[PDB]
């Protein structure tokens, strides 16, 4: 509350520690079906059912150009990822496969870097 607080946590670091998570996502074999944004205009239905699209290459543009205020937000972003993956894709197919794949990759880098 005002003037009580937790010792302060160390954050400086955060935001070169979230660029390493991400370009090890970049890098996975599995991550082609989110390294560019879905194009709306080729994917019949994914507009009006995916309120909120989510991709790598949005995300590091939004980490390179400070519009994470902190290592939270950046969380939300990478499951919305993976959480619109589910939406739109059985997981009985690759993209489906490559979804889960990648979000238990990204929970244990987190885990092991933050917690």
């Amino acid at each position: 509350s005002m003037s009580v607080k937790k010792p302060k946590r160390d954050d400086s670091k955060d935001l070169a520690l979230c660029s390493m998570i991400l370009t090890e996502m970049e890098t996975h074999e599995d991550a082609w079906p989110f390294l560019l944004p879905v194009n709306l205009k080729l994917v019949p239905g994914y507009k009006k059912v995916i309120k909120k699209p989510m991709d790598f290459s949005t995300i590091r543009e939004k980490l390179s150009s400070g519009q994470y205020p902190n290592l939270e937000t950046f969380a939300l972003d990478v499951r919305l990822v993976f959480d619109n993956c589910e939406t739109f894709n059985e997981d009985d197919s690759d993209i489906g496969r490559a979804g889960h794949n990648m979000r238990k990759y990204f929970e244990k880098k987190w885990t092991d870097t933050f917690k």
